[PDB]
C-alpha cells in the first residue's frame, strides 16, 4: 500500500516538491511534516506526539510512512487502527505494548517484538520472556554490540485508559515517534460522557502537533492511481486512468485502488495487455463501493 | 495419539442442488448451471473471486455478500466452495452462533475456523478433534482443550492442508472483538476463504458507540469485495422450487401457486412448504394456512 | 395437575375427545407436525405456538406428548426459569432437557444432598454424576431412550446465548421436540439491540413451524370447566356454570379454573351464590392491576 | 410488636366485625380463610398468595392472622423485597434465612438452629452474615433423623428480581416450603432485570400460580377501631376527642404514622406530668414528627 | 494482649466546637441560645422528644431523619444530641459518599462508621480499639481491619463488659447526603438498628423524592418504605438575619477573632445570600488578612477583600458558564 | 520544563503581589489568595481544607499552584496530574493515586528525595514496553514507610481536571486530607456544573459536597495582550529563542484568538523554521500546526 513513499520529498529548506520520493501533491502537510522530521532530528520533539486529522484517503498513513523513512531506511514503522487494542485474542495492554515493542529496532535491524516472539504453525491454538529479552539488549547496548513510528489509526476508537498508556508511553527516552489520525471533529471519549476534540482527552491534545490533509484534486488522484498501478506492475489506457480518477473522487481512493487489481485481472482473463475503459466499468458495476452497498440495503 | 475418522450444513440439505457457481470458461454464468439459477450478476462477481483465490490475489482480503434475506448469499458462499475444489471444507454460521452458554466467542470462532481447514489424509480440524477428545457421553463446556488442538496441530504438522470456506451469516450481530478475531485471521496463510453476509445497510457496531456500512469497523471494511444479489423474479423463482422438489424427490399449476406464496413471502418459507405439502399429498393451500410465515404470524 | 383430562389430541380433530375441547385448527396443525415427529420429518426443527394467554398453548404440547405415546415425558417451563440464583442458564436448560428424556431423575437419586436433605439449604449436577449416568444409559441400551416433549412458554425472555443453546441442541438425534410459545409480535432479541419476531434471532425462526391459537367461544369456556369441575370432583349447578362461563370469557380460563376449587370449598352442589362469593374474594389480574391504578 | 392484637382472623370461615384483634377489612379476611380451607384440605399445593391493597390496609395483619389460624406454633416471618439485596450476604442467602426461619422444629425455626450451631455468634464485627453450607447440611441431617411450615410474608415484592422471582417459583414445589404470602401497592410495572412490564412486577410464570385478594382502605369508624386496640396494646390511655384528631390525622396521611404518633404522643403526655393524653399532645407531636407527604413538600 | 488508648473526631474541623448541648429547658423545650445552640426552635424541641425518647428506652428499633436546606444546623443538632445524651457520648458524622471507596468495601466503610460510634468506658471507640490492635496503624500505614483483630476485640470487650472492668457506652452516628446511599447500604443500616449495642442513627437529606440509587423507583429522600416506615422525620427552617448573626458571632469567639459591628452587617449579609458555611470560612482568611494589615479588630474591608479572593460554589459555577 | 521560570508566587511581605515577580506575571487575585492559602497553610489553619483553582484554559492555574510549591520551599516536591491519568490499563485507581501522592511527600536525606523515588529504586529498560504493571509491591511500600519512620517535607499535588475523577476517587482524597503527613491538594476545573462520575447527581465542578465544602475556591480570569506578550517573552528566554518585537505582537494576537498555551507551541517550532524570528516565521508556523478550534472546524 506504501510501496512508493521513500520519504516526504522535500527540498534543503524542508519545502515539498510537487512530485518527489513518491509522495504526490499534500503540500502544506508535507511541509509540516517537514518541521516535525527537524524537530524530531533536532531533538526537540520529546514528550511530544503528532495528530494527522483529514477526511480518509488523504495520505495520512503516506506521511506517517514518508516520516519514517526520512528518520532513516532501517527505522521500524507499524501502522495499527484504535479498534485492533479491542481483542477476543489479547488484552488492551498486551495489544498496545506489542505495537510499540514492533516500532522499537534492535541493529544487531530487528523489532523487539520479533526478537519476543522468536524466543516465545497456525492461529487456530510471556512477561518472563521480555524481561530475559529486555536484560540481553540491555547488555549488548551497554557492549556497543534504534525507536521507530508508531501510526494509530482511527484513534477516536481509544478509550480513556489506552489514552493514559500512549501518556505514559511518551514519557520514555525509548519511545517510538507516536503519529495519531482521526477523520473526526469534536467526538466523546470513550469510557467517558465528555466530548473532546478527535475524542482525545486535554491531558494528550497538550501535547501533540496536529497537522491537517486536504482532500486531492482530479490531477492529484490520477498521479497517485498511476503511482499504485506501477507498484502492482498494472498497465492501464489514458482514458481508463480518467474513468478510475473519476471513480476515485466520486467514492474513495481506497475503492480506486481496491479496483485496480480487480481490473487487471479481467484484463488478463480477457487475454489482454493494458486495462481499458471497459475492463474499470465491468469491475465497478460487479464490487460495489460503501455508498452503493448500503444504499441497496436501504 | 492423533485418530482421523461427517455431515456439514448438509445435515438440512438446503444446498444439494448447488454443484458450483455455473460459470462458463471466460468466469461468464450460464441462466442455469451447477443448480445455480439466475442471479447472473452476484454469480459473475463470484467467479472475478474464484480466479483471485486460484491466482493467489485473494491474500489478505474477505468477501462481504449483501442482499435481502432468500437471495442465494449461502447459495453463491456453497458454490464457491464447490468451485474451489470438491474435497474444500464448507462450513456456514450465523453470527448469533458466537454467543455461547457453552464456550467463548474465541472458541466459538477458533471452532468455526478449524471446521473449515481441511486435511486429506478430507477431514477438518475440528473433526480430528473432537475424535481425540473426552466425550453421546457428552450428550447434555463445549470447548475443546487446549492440549488436544496442540497435539492435533503437532502430528498435522508431521504428516504434511486443503483451506475451505467460511461463511459468516448475519455479521453485523458480530460485536468489535469478534471482528478484530476475524482481521487477524486473514493474516493466515492456512486460513479458508471469509465470505459474509448481511441485509443491513449502516448500523452499530456491537460493542460500539459509532454506526458503520453493515455494522464492519472501517478496518475490515476497507479489506473486504463487497457483491450485492437482487431478489428473484417469478420465472427463477418457480425454477429454484422445481429444483429443490427433485432434491426432495409437484401439478405445473401447483408451481404457480408456490411461487406466488414464495414472491408474496419469501423463497425459504415456501421451500419449508414443499415438504409439508408432500406430507399432506402422501395422507391424501392446506398447509400454507396451517405453518405461517414470520409477517402473518406477527401480525396475528 | 391443570393438563389432566389431556389424554392425546384421519387428522381431522372431532369437538371434544381426548380431553381435548374444540380449538380445531391448532389441534389439525398438531395433527401435521405429530404425523412429520413420527416419520422422522421434523428433524432439526421446532414448533412455535403463538397465541393468548388461555388457548390451550400447554394443552396442545400436553396433548403432542400424550399422541407420541404413554411413556413421553413431557416438561413445560417459561423462558424467565432460565434465570435462576440458584443456578446457571446452561444447568437451567441442560436439566430441562434431561427432564424431557427421566434423566434428570436419575441424576437426582444419584446426588448427595437429595430432598428433605437438600430442601432450603446452602441447585446443580456435579458433571462427574452425570457423566457416570450418562455412561450406566449407554451401556444399557447397548445391552438392551425415549425422547419426549420440552415446552417453553414466554419464549422472548431467553437472551441471544440460550437461544444458542437451542439451536445446538437441535442438532442431537437423542433431542425431545422442542415446543415453544410466545404471545409476542416483534420484540427485542435479550441481550442484543435488534428486534425480531417473536423474540427470536433469524437463524432459529427459520428452523420453526408456526401454528396459532384462537381465543374460546362461550360453548367452548363452558365445556373445558365441566372437565375440570369432573376432575376436581366438584358439583356445581346449571346456574353456577353460567356465571363461571361468563366470569371465564370476562376474564381468564385459568382465573375461571382456579375459582372451581375455592367455591367448592365455600353445602351439597356449588350454587351461584357461591362462585358470586369467590369471584368478589379472589381477584384478576385485570381487577387487581386496574384498582392499584388510584 | 405491631401485630400484637392479632390472634387469628367464625366455623363457615365467615368473618365478625371485629374478633382476634381483626377489625373490619371483611371480604380479604373472608379470603383469607378461603386460603387457610385450601391449605387445610391441601388444595393450596403449588400455589400462593398476593395481597394487592394501598399502604397501611392490613396486609401485614391479614398474612400474621393466617399464621395466627394455622396454628399457635406456626412460624410468621415478614421480610420486604428490598431486604434481599445486602452488603453482608447474597440474594440466595437472604432468601434461604427468610425460608429456613419460616419452618419450624417442634420442641424453634430451622434458621435458629442454624445460628446456634454456627461459630461467629458474638454477639458490628467483619464479616458475612452467611451460614456455613456444612451446618446446614447437619442440622437437615439431623431433623430428618428426628416439622411445622409456617408463612413467609415479602412485601414490596416488586423489588425482587427476575432470578429472585425464580427462588420462589422453586420453593413453591417443595413439600416443607412454608405459605408464601407477597404484597404489593403496584399495577403494571417492570419486572426487575428485565425490560418487560407485568401485573405487580411479577413474572406470568409466578403470576399464573397467585390467588390474587385485595384490601380495601379503611373508614373513620374501622381507623378509630384499630387505634384503640393499639392504645390498649401499648398501655396509652387517650381522650375520646384525641381519638378523633388521631383517626382524622391517620386518614389524611396513614394508619402507620398515626400509630407512629401513639408512642410520642404518650412521652409528651407523662412529661406533661399527665394521666390521659389529650388532643393538645396529639398535636405537638404531630406538628413535630413529619410524614412523607410534609417532609418531601418541605424539604 | 488486647491494647486500648482517644482521638480528635469532627473536633479537628471544629465546626460544631461550641455545641455543648440542645440547650433545651426542664420540659424539654428550646432556650432561643443555650449550650452553643441558637433559634432553629422546632426541631430542637422535636431532637428534645426524640432524647426523651432514647432515654425512657422508646426509640428502640426506629432512627432520625433531619430534612433541611443546607446549613440549618443538621449537623449541630445530631452533634447536640449526642452531647444531650452524655459527654463521654461517641459522635461520628459521615456523608452517604463516603462509603463509596477505592480503599475498602461499601461493608468496611459502615462497620466502621458503626464501630466509631459505639464507645469503651476502661471512653474510647471500638474502631480505635481496633487501629491500635492491627498491624500498621499510622505513620507506618502511610500511604479494612482484619476481621480476626476484631473478632478478639469484640470477644475481650464482651469479658470486660461481664466482669465490670468496662461499659459499652453506644453513641450518635450522623449520616449526611443519605440519599447517595444505594438499596445494599439501606439494608444494612435497617439491620443495624436490629442490634442492642448500636448507636443512634441520625440520617439527613435536602432531597424530596428521589430515586433509590441501585433502584429504578423513586422515594421520599430516596429512602425505601422500608426503613422510612421505621424513621422519625424532623425538618430544619433556614435562619434569619439575626439568627445568621448569633451564630457567626459564637463562630468569631471559637476561632477568637474579633470583629467590627459593620463587618458583622456585611458577614451576615454574605451568609444570607450565599451559604452559612461560606460566611463561617470567611472569618479565618478575614482574621489573616487584618493580622497581616497588623490590625486588631476584623473591619468591613477586610471581610470584602476576603469575598472577591475566595468564591463560593454560585459565583465560580457561574464564571466558567 | 513549562514552568521553568516560576520561582515563587512574587508577593511583598504583606503577602501582596508584585506585577512582575518571581517568574509570575499579572493574575494578581489569584496570586493574592494563593498568598493568603500559604499563610493559612504556614498558620496551620488550613488544616483538613484542600484548594480549587477554577479558571479557563492557560490562565496559570498550573503556575500559581507551580508558585504555592516554590514559595513552601525550594526542597518542596510538585506533581501535577491530571483526573484522566488515575484511568489506567497498566494499574489501579488506587494506585495511579497513592503513587500521586507518595511523588508529593519528599524526605531530606542533605538532599531531598520523593518516596516514590525510594519505593522505584528499591523494586525489581524499557519498563513502560517491558511487560508489565506498573504497581510498586505492598511489602516494598510497607518496608521504606518503616524505615523512613525510624529515621518529611510533605510538598504540592496539583489535579487537573478533576471532574474527571469518580466517586470513588473523591473519597480517597477526602480520606487523603486527614493525614498530617499528607501534600497540600490543588485541585483545578474549568466547569461549572457537571455529574459526579459514577453517580446520577449534577455538582458544581463535578466534585460532590462534601469535599466542596472543605476547599477554598480560587478564580483565574484570562489575560491581557499586555500579560499574554510578557508571559511569551519570558518563555522564550526559557527556550533560549531570540524575536523580533512584531513577531511577539503576532504572537500575543495568536495566543489571544486561540490558548497561551497553542502559542507557546508554536515559539519551538517557529524557532526551527528561523534556523531572529520575524512575523513571517510566526506566520508558517501558525498556518502549518494546528490549533483545537481549526482542526475540529476543517474535519466539520
Ligand atoms: N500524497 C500521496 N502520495 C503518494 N501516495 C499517496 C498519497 N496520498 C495517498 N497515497 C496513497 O493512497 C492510498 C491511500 O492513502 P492513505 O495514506 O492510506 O490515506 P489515509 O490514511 O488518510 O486514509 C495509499 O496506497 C497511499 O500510499
Ligand atoms: N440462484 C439460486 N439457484 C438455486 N438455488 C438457490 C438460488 N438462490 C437461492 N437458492 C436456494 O434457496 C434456498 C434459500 O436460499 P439462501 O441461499 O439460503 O438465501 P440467503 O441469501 O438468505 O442466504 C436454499 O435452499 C438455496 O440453495
Ligand atoms: N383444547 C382444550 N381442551 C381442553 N382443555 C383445554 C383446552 N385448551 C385449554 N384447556 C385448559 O385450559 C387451561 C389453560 O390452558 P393452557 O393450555 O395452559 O393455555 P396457554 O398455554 O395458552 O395459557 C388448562 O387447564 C388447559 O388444560
Ligand atoms: N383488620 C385489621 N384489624 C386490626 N388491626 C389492623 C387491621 N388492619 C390493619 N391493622 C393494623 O394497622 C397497622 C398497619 O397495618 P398493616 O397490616 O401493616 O398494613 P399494610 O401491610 O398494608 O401496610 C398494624 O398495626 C396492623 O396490625
Ligand atoms: N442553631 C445553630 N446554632 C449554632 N450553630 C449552628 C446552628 N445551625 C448551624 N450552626 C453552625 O453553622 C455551621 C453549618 O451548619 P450545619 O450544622 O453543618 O448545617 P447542615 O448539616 O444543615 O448543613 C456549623 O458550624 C454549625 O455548628
Ligand atoms: N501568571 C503567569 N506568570 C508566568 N507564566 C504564566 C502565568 N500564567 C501562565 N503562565 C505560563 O503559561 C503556560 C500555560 O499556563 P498554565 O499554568 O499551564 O495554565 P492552566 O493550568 O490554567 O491551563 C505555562 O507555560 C505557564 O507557566
Amino acid at each position: 500500500a506504501h510501496s512508493h513513499i521513500r520519504g516526504l520529498g522535500l527540498d534543503d529548506a524542508l519545502e515539498p516538491r510537487q512530485a518527489s520520493q513518491g509522495m504526490v501533491g499534500q503540500l502544506a502537510a508535507r511541509r509540516a511534516a517537514g518541521v516535525v522530521l527537524e524537530m524530531i532530528r533536532e531533538g526537540k520533539i520529546a514528550g511530544r506526539a503528532v495528530l494527522i486529522a483529514g477526511q480518509p484517503g488523504t495520505g495520512k498513513t503516506a506521511i506517517a510512512m514518508g516520516m519514517a523513512q526520512a528518520l532513516g531506511p532501517d527505522t521500524p514503522f507499524t501502522a495499527i487502527a484504535g479498534s485492533e487494542i479491542f481483542s477476543l485474542e489479547m488484552s488492551k495492554t498486551e495489544a498496545l505494548t506489542q505495537a510499540f515493542r514492533r516500532s522499537i529496532g534492535v541493529r544487531i535491524t530487528v523489532s523487539l517484538h520479533e526478537i519476543d516472539v522468536i524466543n516465545s504453525f497456525l492461529a487456530l491454538f510471556k512477561s518472563e520472556v521480555r524481561e530475559q529479552i529486555n536484560a540481553k539488549v540491555a547488555e549488548w547496548r551497554e557492549e556497543g554490540k534504534i525507536p521507530g513510528v508508531l501510526f494509530i489509526d482511527e484513534v477516536h476508537m481509544l478509550d480513556i485508559e489506552s489514552f493514559s498508556f500512549l501518556n505514559r508511553a511518551l514519557e520514555s527516552d525509548m519511545a517510538p515517534v507516536l503519529i495519531m489520525a482521526t477523520n473526526r471533529g469534536i467526538t466523546r471519549i470513550r469510557g467517558t460522557s465528555y466530548q473532546s476534540p478527535h475524542g482525545i482527552p486535554i491531558d494528550l491534545l497538550d501535547r501533540l502537533l496536529i497537522v491537517s490533509t486536504t482532500p486531492y484534486s482530479e490531477k492529484d488522484t490520477k498521479q497517485i492511481l498511476r503511482i499504485r498501478c506501477e507498484e502492482e506492475d498494472v498497465e492501464m489506457s489514458e482514458d481508463a486512468y480518467t474513468v478510475l480518477t473519476r471513480i476515485g473522487l466520486e467514492t474513495s481512493l481506497r475503492y480506486a485502488i481496491q479496483l485496480i487489481t480487480a481490473a487487471s485481472l479481467v484484463c488478463r482473463k480477457r487475454k489482454g495487455t493494458e486495462v481499458q475503459v471497459d475492463d474499470i466499468k465491468r469491475v465497478y458495476s460487479l464490487f460495489l463501493d460503501e455508498s452503493r452497498s448500503t444504499q441497496y440495503m436501504k
